[PDB]
């Protein structure tokens, strides 16, 4: 029977599963219904509340609509160990401009989508080494992170269940190089380690990690562009972020379980209040504001977006 759905809904509905290529098992179409119809309301409740002063951004639907918390846990994974990078070395006499953006000067590819797999600290690697190695010979490569997922297991990662970015650095170290996004595509699943140092396009010497202070953070994207970092996402608003800075008054300091990668910051009207950093995120384009994200910056390291914040050097 149908479980009490919103007819109003329906077309809508209907137009969500093949946008996103759903087909449903036996029985499995009325409760996913269910499950998308309760994001629907706690989306547009949200939204409603931002009308009304409430919220400084705002959330929309997308291709996490139907899923379960716990497959929500499936795509997601928490980050912790020992600090083993070299030392941030602080720019002296030195103040950082005001907004940063190196989107602008070409550091950044595309954004990329995970799918459902737990690999966005490989997505987090591959932005931190693609800008690296941009600075370094002005050439913008993507790199593939199914090298990362299926190889760098000896280093500490478990592929589409968690990893480390900086054991994704410490591989292309100890490997020696790393393959290209186009030579070693994306398959979202861990699959046994295929390598080829034909292919390689980038290498590192290690990785520097950042202390846990959003005042070293911004020094380093000031100075040496984009930075590995894992947050606190594991709430629904997060999920599905669609503009504005995100505030989520629930979000945890420590508890990360989502690496992303810091392209910039600035500041959306003067200068404590609303202050951004400027966040690539692995959930394709469709989420938040073309793939991207503003964070919250200045407001007590909110949602720890300080707290796990590491580049490779090349």
């Amino acid at each position: 029977m149908t479980l009490t759905f919103d007819h109003s809904l329906e077309a809508q509905w209907t137009k969500w599963k093949a946008m996103h290529n759903r087909l449903y098992g036996m029985n499995e179409e009325g409760w996913r219904r269910a499950v998308w119809e309760k994001n629907m309301k706690m989306i547009e409740l949200h939204n409603q509340e931002y009308r009304e002063g409430k919220h400084s951004f705002t959330m929309a639907m997308n291709a996490f609509g139907d899923m379960t918390s716990e497959e929500f846990r499936q795509v997601m994974n928490g980050f912790q160990k020992p600090r083993k990078g070299k030392v941030f070395q602080e720019p002296l006499f030195y103040e950082a401009p005001r907004s940063v953006d190196w989107r602008e000067k070409g550091y950044v590819t595309p954004v990329k989508n995970q799918g459902q797999c737990g690999s966005s600290w490989a997505f987090s690697a591959t932005g931190a080494l693609e800008g690296q190695m941009f600075r370094k010979t002005g050439r913008l490569i993507s790199l593939s992170e199914q090298n990362l997922v299926d190889c760098s297991g000896p280093q500490g990662n478990e592929g589409c269940n968690g990893g480390y970015m900086d054991y994704a650095f410490q591989y292309v170290q100890d490997n020696g190089g790393l393959d290209s996004e186009e030579s070693y595509p994306y398959e979202a699943t861990e699959e046994s380690c295929k390598y080829n140092p034909k292919y390689s396009v980038a290498n590192d010497t290690g990785f520097v990690d950042i202390p846990k202070q959003e005042k070293a953070l911004m020094k380093a994207v000031a100075t040496v562009g984009p930075i590995s970092v894992a947050i606190d996402a594991g709430h629904e608003s997060f999920l599905f972020y669609k503009e504005g800075i995100y505030f989520e008054p629930d979000c945890s300091s420590e508890d990360l379980d989502h690496a992303v990668l810091v392209v910039g910051y600035g500041f959306e009207s003067t200068e404590d209040n609303n202050k951004y950093w400027l966040v690539k995120n692995s959930w394709g384009e469709e989420w938040g504001m073309g793939g991207y994200v503003k964070m919250a910056k200045d407001r007590r390291n909110h949602c720890g977006i300080a707290s796990l914040a590491s580049y490779p050097t090349v």
